[PDB]
C-alpha cells in the first residue's frame, strides 16, 4: 500500500503543478483583462 | 503507513488550498469580464 | 474584443468543471486514506 | 492574448489527463482496500 501512496503523491504533485501553472496563465489573463477594463471604462464612462 | 498516509493527507489540503485560490481568481476574472458588459448597458 | 472575451469564457467554463472533478477526487482520495488510517490504528492498539 | 489561451488549452488538456491517470490509480487502490476489509472480520 506504501508503493501505491507513494504513486498517489506523485500525481498529486502532478496536479499541483498543473493547477501552478495554470493559474500563472489566469494571471496574465487577468492583468489582460483589467487593461481593457480601465481602458473601456476611459472610453465609454469617462 | 502512519507517516505516508500523514504525507498524503498533508498535500491533498495543500492542494486543495491551491485549488480555492484558482477559483478565487476566476471570480475576479469572471466580474472584471461583467464589468466590461455593465459599461456597453450604463454609457449607452 | 467580443469574440476573444469569448474564448476566454469558455476556457474559463471548462477549468471550472476540471477543478470541480478535481476537488471531488481529492475528497474521494482523503476518504480512502481515512480508511486505511482505520485499518492501521486498529492494528496499532491490537 | 492569443497564444496566452492556446496555453490555458494545452494545460487543461495534461489536466484532464492527470485527473484520470488519478482516478484510475485511485479505483485500484480503493480495490484493495475492499480487500483489507474483506478478511478484517477476523482480525
Amino acid at each position: 500500500m506504501e508503493k501505491k501512496l507513494e504513486e498517489v503523491k506523485q500525481l498529486l504533485f502532478r496536479l499541483e503543478l498543473d493547477i501552478k501553472e495554470t493559474t500563472d496563465l489566469l494571471r496574465n489573463i487577468n492583468k489582460s483583462i483589467d487593461q481593457l477594463d480601465k481602458y473601456n471604462y476611459a472610453m465609454k464612462i469617462s
